[PDB]
Parts: C-alpha cells; sequence; structure tokens
C-alpha cells in the first residue's frame, strides 16, 4: 500500500509487478487484468497465461497428497518437524533431520519411502544395527499394500532370501530396500551402481566411519564420481564449491551427528546436496541455578530429602567424592559411585533403583559417551565450582599468563614463542616471584588469583554448562525444567562463574535465600510429568530473515547452529526451539533499489501520483561496484562473477514455501523497515504468514522482547525512506549534473545535506582566520593557570570577592549516536565512520543496544545492568536510577551485559567470545564508562566562585575545589582546582600568545554541529563526513582537523553563487523536519514528493 513497482516480483510470469498486487498475492496486470479472480490458477489458465504459478499449485497438491496419505495409512496429522520435512520432500531436497529426542524419524522414513513407491520411484532405508533392520521391515510389510515391493538383507539371513535380495537387486524389480551400514561398507559397488530417489539414514555417525560410504552415498543418489573428485579438489584447496546448474539429484535424508563430524569429506554434502550434517546442539535450557554459601553437608542432606529422586552430584577430585560418598552412605540414601562399581550403578540409576549418583568431572564426562539418560536426571549438584587451575610459580609455567604479562611488561616479541623460551625470558627481567604475582593480579581481570597458595583459578564454564544442561532437555514436546545447585564458598570463583554464565548462556545464578525449594521441586516434577500427557503437537517451524550475516552468526551462537542449507544464493541455518524448529538466514544487504531507467530518474508519474520503480541489486565480488541494471558482466571491470539479489529473493521464496510462520528481523530504523517491506511484499504471494520483529539487541532477551511486540509492516516508515531516497537521487543527480559541466567529473553532488555541510566547512576557514585574538596565559603562585586578554603588565592578580558553596554535580546522559561519534572520535584518534563501523560491529555482535539512536532514554533493564555491575564490583552504594528520558524512539547506547572491557579482554584471549579487536574493546570501554557514570550517584562537591581583578578588569573564575562525596567520579574522572584565598596572587609568568577564538571543525564538531542545527540523522552523520572526505572536498591536517580542499572551495563557491537558495541550512532543516513529520504519518507522502518535484522542476531551469 505504498504504490511502488518491483522488477522481478510477478509470481507467474517471472516479470515486473506492482506493490498493490503482490500485497494481494496476485500476478501482474499482464498475467491477469481483472482485480478479483475466484481462483488464480484456473484464471491464468483461462487466459492462456499460466506459467510458473504451476509449480506452486503442483507443490501444494502433491504435498497435501502426502498429508492425506500420512493421515490415512497411519495415526493422524503431521507434527511440525514432519510438516517441514514433508515440504522439503516434495521438492526433491536433501537435509538432516533437525529434531530432538524421538519425534518419529523412522516412521517418516517408512511412510515417505512407501508414498514414493506409489509412483515407481525406488527408495533405500539404512540402519545402524542388523536387528533394527528386521523390526523396520516388519513394521513396513504390514504397513504396505499388495502394490509395493519391499526386501532386505542382514547377517543372520535365511537361505533363499539372500539370493532373493541379490536377484531382485540384479534387475531392478524393487521399490524399497532395507539394509544395514555393514552392507554399505561391504557391498559398495552394487550400491554405487543404482540410483535411488530416496535414501534414509537413521544413524549418521554409524556410516561416517568410512569416507568410502560418503562417496557411495553420493554415488547412490545419482552423482558421478568425476564431479565428486572435482569437488574434493576444490574443498581441499580451501574455498567452497558450486555444483552444475541443471543436474537432477536424488533425495538424501539423514539424522544428526551423534558425535563430532570429523573429516573434510562430509563437506561434500554441503556442496553437492546443499545440506550440512553438524552435531545436534541444544541451547534449549530451562534451568534454575542456585548457589549455597558453603559446603555444609546438612544443607546437602536436606536438599537430598527435598529432591528425592533424580539427583546427580559432581565432585572435583575423586578423593573428596569418595569422602562425600562415605558420608552419604551412612544416611541410608540410595547413592552410587562411579569410580569402582560403574555399570551396575549407572544402569541402576538408569532404571530407578538408585536415587543419587555421584561422579567426578572427567569420569562421567568420558564414560557417559554411551547413553546419557536425561529423563532421570532432574537435579545437578556441584560440590565446588567446576574449574581449571594453573600454577603461578616461575616454573610450572602456564604459557598464556607468561604471554600476557611479558607482552605488557618488558621484552615483547612478535605474537608467540615456545613455552620454555618465555620461561627463560621471564627468568631474567622480573623483580621477584612476588612481583610476578602482583603483575598477574593487576593484569588478569576476570579470573581468580590466589596469591596465597600461588594458584590461578579459571571457572570451566563450558563444563558447567554441559553438566548443568543434563537437567533440562526437550522430552516429548515440553522443555522440562531443571535445577542446578552449586556449593561454592570462594566468592571470586562465584563471581567469575556468574559473569561467564551470563555472557554465554544469559542465565542468572540466584542465592539460597532467594530460592523457595518446595516451589522449585513442584515446578520440576509438574513440567516433567506434563511431558507425558502425549499431546506433543505444538510444533511449529519459524523463519527469521535478517540483512546482515553478522547478526546471523551471533544468532546461531545462541539459537544453536545444527544444520546449514546452502539455499541458492544464501545460507539458512536451522535450530531446535522449545516450540519446534527455527530457521534464520542472512540477506547480505539491500535487495532492491531505485532504477535509473525511466520517468524522472527512476520515479515514474502516473495518475497524478509518483510511483518509485525498484530493481534487484547486484554487487561485483571482484571490484566492488554495485548496480541495478540486468547485465552479464560488471559495468566497470567486465566480470561475470557478480552477486545478484534476485537470486536471494528466489531462495527466500522457496524457503517461504517450506516454513510455517515468517518473521522479518531487519534493524529497527527506516532503512530496515524498507528492506523489511521489500522482502514481505515479494514473499506475500507465496505465504500469508509474515510479520515484523524489531530486535533492539541481538540476545535471547532481545529476540524474546522483540517477538513480544511483533507487528505488521508500518507504512509511514517505508514512505519516509522512499521520500528520503527520492530526494537524494533527485537533488543529487541534478546538482551533480550541473557540476558535470564546470569541473568535468560526473560523480560529485550526493545530495543537499552534503553540500550544506561542505558549506559550513568551507565558510569556516575565513571566520577562523578572522577571529584570532591575542591572549596571555599566567600561572599563579599557589594556583593554576589563567587565560585572559593580551597586553597586561601589573604582574599581580587581586582577589576581590569570594564565595563557596556545596553542589551535587549530576553526570552526563548516556551516549546517543551524536554523543558517541563525537566524544569517541575525539578521545580515540579515529574518524567518525570507523567509529560507526565499530558501534555497528558491537550491536550486531550483541554487546550494545541499537547504535542508531537519538534518545538518552534507558530501560529499567539497563539500569538493572548498571546495578548488577556495581554490585559485582563492590561499589553498589553509588547506584542511581536515572531513566533520563520519557520520549524515546529507541534506547540510548549502553552495554547489554554487566561486563567491563577488561573482563571482555580476558574472555577474548581465553576463547569464550571471539572476533573483537583492540579498537572494539576501547570503544566498548568508552560506552561502558559513560553509561555507568550515567547511572551512578551524583558527586557531592564543594565549589567556589572567585571574582578576581586584573588590570582594573573584573574577571570571574569558577572552580570545583573539594570532592566531599564520591559518585560517578569513578567512571568519568573529575578534577579539582586548588583553593583561592582572598589575598593577592603574584604572576609567575606572563606568556603572551594568541589562539583563534573561533576554532575549526574536527569530525566530532561536524557531527555535533549538524546535530545542533537539525541537519542529519543518526544514520547519515558518518556517511556524510566520509562522503565529503572520500570525494576529495576535505582533508585532515596535522592536528586531525577538517579543512576544505581547493576542489571543495571552488565547488561550494559555484554552488553558492548559482544555487544558494536550494542548499543553505534552513531549507535542509525545513525538509528534514517535514520528512520527520512524514515518518510519523503527520505529513502527507505523495504531497511531500510533489513538493520535492516542484522544487526540482525549477532547478532544471536555473
Ligand atoms: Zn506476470
Ligand atoms: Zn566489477
Amino acid at each position: 500500500a505504498v504504490n511502488s513497482k518491483y522488477h522481478h516480483s510477478c509470481i507467474n510470469c517471472g516479470g515486473l509487478n506492482t506493490d498493490e498486487r503482490n500485497e494481494r498475492g496476485l500476478p501482474c496486470e499482464v498475467c491477469l487484468p481483472e482485480d478479483s479472480p475466484s481462483d488464480i490458477y484456473r484464471a491464468l489458465l483461462e487466459r492462456k497465461t499460466l506459467k510458473e504459478y504451476r509449480f506452486y499449485h503442483e507443490f501444494w497438491n502433491e504435498y497435501e497428497d502426502f498429508r492425506s496419505f500420512f493421515k490415512k495409512k497411519f495415526g493422524k496429522d503431521l507434527t511440525g518437524y514432519q510438516r517441514l520435512w514433508a515440504k522439503r520432500i516434495v521438492q526433491g531436497k536433501s537435509f538432516t533431520m533437525v529434531a530432538p529426542t524421538g519425534v518419529g524419524k523412522t516412521t517418516f522414513g517408512m511412510m515417505t519411502a512407501l508414498w514414493l513407491a506409489r509412483k515407481g520411484k525406488k527408495s533405500a532405508l539404512v540402519f545402524p544395527t542388523v536387528t533394527l533392520v528386521k523390526q523396520t521391515l516388519e513394521r513396513l510389510q504390514k504397513l504396505a499394500d499388495e502394490k509395493v515391493k519391499i526386501f532386505g538383507f542382514y547377517s543372520s539371513m535365511k537361505k533363499e532370501e539372500k539370493e532373493k535380495f541379490e536377484k531382485s537387486f540384479e534387475e531392478d524389480d524393487y521399490h524399497i530396500l532395507v539394509f544395514s551400514t555393514q552392507f554399505v561398507s561391504k557391498n559398495r559397488e552394487k550400491l554405487s551402481q543404482k540410483r535411488f530417489d530416496f535414501v534414509f539414514v537413521d544413524d549418521v555417525d554409524a556410516v561416517l566411519k568410512a569416507s568410502r560410504n560418503i562417496d557411495t552415498l553420493l554415488m547412490m543418489v545419482g552423482i558421478p564420481e568425476e564431479i565428486i573428485r572435482k569437488a574434493f579438489s576444490t574443498i581441499k584447496q580451501g574455498k567452497i564449491y558450486e555444483r552444475p546448474k541443471n543436474l537432477k539429484p536424488g533425495i538424501l535424508v539423514v539424522s544428526s551427528a551423534t558425535a563430532k563430524p570429523r573429516g573434510i569429506r562430509p563437506l561434500l554434502f554441503r556442496d553437492l546436496l546443499n545440506f550440512t550434517v553438524g552435531r545436534l546442539v541444544s541451547v534449549a535450557r530451562n534451568i534454575t541455578h542456585v548457589r549455597i554459601s558453603s559446603r555444609s553437608k546438612e544443607k546437602l542432606v536436606e536438599l537430598l530429602e527435598i529432591f528425592r529422586d533424580g539427583i546427580l552430584i559432581f565432585a572435583q577430585t575423586e578423593e573428596e567424592g569418595k569422602e562425600l560418598y562415605e558420608y552419604l552412605k551412612r544416611f541410608k540414601f540410595n547413592v552410587g559411585e562411579t569410580w569402582s562399581e560403574f555399570e551396575k550403578n549407572f544402569e541402576d540409576f538408569k532404571v530407578g533403583k538408585i536415587n543419587i549418583l555421584i561422579g567426578v568431572q572427567a569420569y562421567y564426562g568420558k564414560l557417559t559417551r554411551g547413553v546419557d539418560l536425561p529423563e532421570r536426571i532432574k537435579y545437578v549438584i556441584f560440590w565446588g565450582t567446576p574449574s581449571m587451575r594453573f600454577s603461578l610459580e616461575l616454573d610450572k609455567a602456564p604459557r598464556f599468563v607468561l604471554a600476557r604479562v611479558l607482552k605488557e611488561m618488558g621484552l615483547i616479541k612478535a605474537q608467540e614463542n615456545p613455552d620454555v623460551e618465555e620461561l627463560r625470558k621471564i627468568a631474567k627481567e622480573h623483580l621477584t616471584q612476588k612481583e610476578f604475582v602482583e603483575k598477574v593480579k593487576e593484569m588478569f581481570r576476570g579470573v581468580v588469583v590466589k596469591d596465597e597458595d600461588l594458584e590461578l583459578i579459571i571457572p570451566d564454564v563450558y563444563t558447567y554448562i554441559q553438566a548443568s544442561g543434563r537437567s533440562s532437555r526437550i522430552l516429548n514436546g515440553v522443555l522440562v525444567k531443571g535445577v542446578s545447585v552449586i556449593f561454592e564458598e570462594d566468592e571470586e570463583i562465584f563471581e567469575s562463574l556468574k559473569t561467564r554464565l551470563l555472557l554465554i548462556a544469559e542465565e542468572e545464578i540466584i542465592e539460597e535465600a532467594e530460592a523457595n525449594w518446595k516451589e522449585l521441586v513442584h515446578e520440576v516434577e509438574e513440567s516433567r510429568r506434563r511431558s507425558e500427557r502425549e499431546l506433543t503437537d505444538t510444533s511449529r517451524s519459524l523463519l527469521i530473515i535478517v540483512e546482515s550475516p553478522t547478526k546471523a552468526e551471533t544468532l546461531s551462537r545462541f539459537l544453536g547452529r545444527a544444520s546449514s542449507r546452502k539455499e541458492r544464493n544464501i545460507i539458512v541455518h536451522e535450530a531446535v526451539t522449545g516450540e519446534g524448529v527455527i530457521l534464520f538466514t542472512a540477506t547480505r544487504g539491500h535487495v532492491y533499489d531505485l532504477v535509473t531507467k525511466g520517468g524522472i530518474h527512476g520515479v515514474e508519474e502516473e495518475n497524478g501520483k509518483f510511483v518509485p520503480v525498484y530493481n534487484s541489486l547486484k554487487r561485483c565480488r571482484d571490484c566492488g561496484y554495485q548496480f541495478t541494471e540486468d547485465r552479464d558482466e560488471c559495468p566497470v571491470c567486465s566480470s561475470k562473477n557478480i552477486d545478484d539479489k534476485t537470486e536471494t529473493l528466489r531462495a527466500l521464496r522457496e524457503i517461504s514455501l517450506e516454513a510455517d510462520e515468517i518473521l522479518v528481523a531487519t534493524d529497527p530504523d527506516v532503512e530496515g523497515e524498507k528492506i523489511s517491506w521489500d522482502v514481505t511484499q515479494y514473499l506475500l504471494p507465496s505465504t500469508r504468514s509474515l510479520r515484523r520483529i524489531e530486535m533492539h539487541e541481538i540476545t535471547r532477551y532481545g529476540f524474546k522482547k522483540a517477538r513480544e511486540s511483533v507487528r505488521f509492516v508500518d507504512f509511514n516508515l517505508v514512505k519516509a525512506q522512499i521520500v528520503r531516497r527520492v530526494q537524494d537521487r533527485w537533488i543529487g543527480f541534478e546538482l551533480s549534473g550541473k557540476l558535470q559541466k564546470r569541473f568535468g567529473r560526473s560523480n560529485l553532488s550526493a545530495g543537499r545535506v552534503q553540500s550544506t555541510v561542505l558549506g559550513w566547512i568551507v565558510e569556516r576557514e575565513e571566520e577562523y582566520k578572522k577571529s584570532e585574538k591575542d591572549f596571555t596565559l599566567l600561572v599563579l603562585e599557589n594556583g593554576v593557570n589563567l587565560e585572559v586578554e593580551g597586553k597586561i603588565a601589573d604582574d599581580v592578580v587581586t582577589v576581590v570577592e569570594l564565595q563557596e558553596a556545596e553542589e551535587e554535580k549530576n553526570p552526563l546522559p548516556p551516549y546517543t549516536t551524536s554523543s558517541a561519534l563525537s566524544e569517541i572520535s575525539q578521545k580515540l584518534r579515529l574518524g567518525v565512520q570507523e567509529v560507526m563501523d565499530i558501534l555497528q560491529d558491537l550491536f550486531e555482535k550483541g554487546f550494545i543496544t541499537y547504535h542508531r539512536t537519538d534518545s538518552t532514554r534507558i530501560s529499567l533493564e539497563g539500569q538493572n545492568v548498571a546495578r548488577t555491575y556495581l554490585r559485582k564490583i563492590g561499589k553498589e552504594d553509588i547506584f542511581m536510577g536515572r531513566s533520563w528520558s520519557t520520549e524515546g524512539a529507541h534506547e540510548a547506547i549502553r552495554p547489554v551485559k554487566p561486563i567491563d572491557a577488561r573482563e571482555l579482554e580476558e574472555m577474548i584471549e581465553e576463547g569464550l567470545i571471539a572476533d573483537l579487536t583492540k579498537k572494539h574493546l576501547r570503544v566498548y570501554e568508552l560506552i561502558f564508562n559513560r553509561f555507568l557514570a550515567s547511572q551512578s550517584a551524583a558527586v557531592k562537591v564543594k565549589k567556589q566562585i572567585v571574582t578576581v581583578d586584573v588590570d582594573g578588569k573584573r574577571m570571574g573564575i569558577e572552580q570545583i575545589v573539594e570532592i566531599l562525596r564520591d559518585g560517578w567520579n569513578l567512571f568519568v574522572p573529575l578534577t579539582v582546582s586548588p583553593r583561592f584565598e582572598h589575598r593577592t596572587y603574584k604572576i609567575k609568568e606572563k606568556k603572551f600568545y594568541k589562539k583563534h577564538t573561533v576554532p575549526l571543525f574536527t569530525q566530532a564538531s561536524i557531527v555535533e554541529e549538524m546535530k545542533k542545527r537539525g541537519i542529519g540523522r543518526p544514520s547519515t552523520y558518518a556517511k556524510i563526513v566520509e562522503v565529503l572526505f572520500r570525494r576529495g572536498y576535505v582533508y585532515e591536517d596535522k592536528y586531525k582537523r577538517v579543512r576544505p580542499t581547493r576542489f571543495g572551495v571552488m565547488v561550494y563557491s559555484y554552488l553558492k553563487e548559482r544555487y544558494e537558495k536550494y542548499v543553505t541550512e534552513e531549507t535542509t532543516r525545513r525538509l528534514e523536519e517535514i520528512m520527520d513529520k512524514v515518518e510519523r504519518g503527520e505529513e502527507d507522502y505523495q504531497a511531500t514528493l510533489r513538493l520535492l518535484y516542484e522544487e526540482i522542476k525549477s532547478l532544471m531551469e536555473e
């Protein structure tokens, strides 16, 4: 409902269609003239136009055929997982089965094989054991009819059944063949021969013990080994491989990797059949973590009494675990150890004879590789934090400590050296062992440094997450709740565990007094038995579409990348949720853009209203040029290796068919809303289940809270974006074209705002040179320096009036985009564009809120982040609750997690979090300190206002003298000027000089200025400054100040002399304000476009 036009948007003819028609899910006016047909298919047919809309009809029919068949020759309706797998099965696709514990993969395999046998297509079912084969064939024979032809083979075979199998295999008289992995290994040739239209593998790792079996599988679905070798030759080289454009493969469906999918051969499945076979990962965790202040066995016995059945104790050493077992053996609890009688105690605990099992870390970790039954374990008890300890003596040298400390201290060399080498190097320069330890204390932050026993303790957070994760999984539908209890007295180790757990899993560990045990147990058991009612059908498939690959990686990092479909142009990850399956993919940028072909530079004019015409975007991966026109080579470097976006759209359409509900998670500004509307509009004639998300963080919390306020696409944001872009295209092209006649170059003016800023910078030079006054600086005895007007020579300052007061200095509000860009690019020696890239890299990596904001407002959650950090840091006295603003489009720039820069450094150097450079950490530090200083207590200060007399002139100075009560003073430092007595102060030196009273522009002051003047947006600032820079209108001198170039001065002079009315501030501000009003739906859209046109209509005449 924006009345625009998209170029590859017709679903039937594959051509161009309008906004209003794809919104109504219709083909173009050419394919179907009338507005309301009773049925698109038969209408397209009745007008000899039906073309690619056939595929969708055929799809839905031959899907619900599968559905009705499954419902008939089996129980009832499909579950979500089966619904998705079915929708992928009719399109002949291959994929691993992303699902949790026993959802009926074998059932789906049998049913699909049977349904395919109903056509003439032949399938093959592969199983890990030679016993499950028999069970499968049994459950199959009675399930089939007279029609189907099923067989099989194993080790304990019959007499004539063997030769029955061989003979029926010799001349293709089958539809279904059910054999073991043993058969795939042994009879490799026979399988390499045939071509199956369906290959089902129940156990992936059972077959992955031999590359021969991978190659055999690929040669089973119908791939020649020559292609296979020519792909192996590519993946071994490093890069990824594209397959033949029109090659028909068979269907391969497998389970998940029970273990580690090691090797490089598996990658073939990603390049030949377009699916990844990763290990099944589940971040689906519903757990309450509770900590108990000490290892008191009374508390242990009480808890054991409350939990009763399903308890698991983890000890650190085998000795204290032994002692613990000894203690618990006296209290008639049914406890079993794992260090002597293992299999008996495990297979007892597996059934229910034993109620409490005690294991050591490594023991259980390695010996559980067999089974690991989750339905029994409900409570996990830790007798001490699962940690990793290192020696802090000179010898017994840990390499990373030595590396860090030496790199900071004296003999820093390269990036890495041998262990004993660093040992011998630090055996020299260090002061003492004690000084070494102190250096480790100062340097290392985020770990525990026992300088008493010389021990470096680092909480094994991964171990803790697996072990804790034993108490909560997806069982028969419901994410059953669990309880993890830690007995840790060392407060530091607890703090470390808390921040690491909060970082990686976003999970709070609560204290004992805040935990109501009976309630927790009730929860646990209630959900547990609730997972037995067998409704097991809330399963849905979800699709989240984002425009940046980075958001996708950091989405996989908390949703859990299981498999990855190489879908055409894009890559789509799937994961397991509590409510089914989730699919998330990246767009890798914009999709459409204003074509430059027709009308007014692209915007056509029909029916008295303007209509933007969009076309798919193409980026050259070789040079970098972006273009709209549909061509074979790059219109700059003539390369065929171009990345198209219409491909991305086709992929998104097929994916759209395969899912249940679609959410579009583009960023929460106008730009994101446009990419959103392009996508939804293009997808709408495919599925009616599309909505918008607006994530303000990339975290589980951001995801959830954004899904809470899920809505449909807001059109005023779209209209605003379109008006903006149309202005930039119009004034841009026009002025650029006027300058093409005076300077020769064809790519100059990029808009009005850019030329306004150039106006400021260029006009600045003369007023900077102008207002250069002469000053003198005098430093006083028992006083600071003092800058006053020049030529004074009585050599004495006389205090006239004196007054002192006590005042509470509030802190500065949190960084908005302007504040952030300005003060960060000022403090660090960085340009605004690099700072913007950093902020974006921090937001998309889930470390801060939205970096594009014009509001200092902060949520109660953010305040609570401030409080949890102040509480952790030991200074929660100075916490304050300032929300700063009521009016806020978004929220200010704050961190999402109460973790400082140093702690993050530790996490990086260690290996928890990844992909952050020193600059990222510095910027994050700045945002952190700013935000905390915001939410910290006002500093109580004693300040004075001295009226001094110099050369008969009365000058007033005003200085903060005493900090009588601390506050945000610990984050953003505050200085004190020495006290001024009411006497005469002699002048020590009268330094006569001069500085210019109107300073030039830096990049920071440019952003600050166009913020003050209302000339720009949080998304335009750094784009503007960098536009001026890279297009050679501005240079940065020795003091990193912004000065105009000769080119710039000439250009702006031409602009001012010919077109001043169209470029000066007040017009840019008026249009900015007007467009803002358009965004809120206060100002008409077509009317403001009309305004822009009418004012461009006169620029064409000048
Ligand atoms: Zn059409
Ligand atoms: Zn190119």
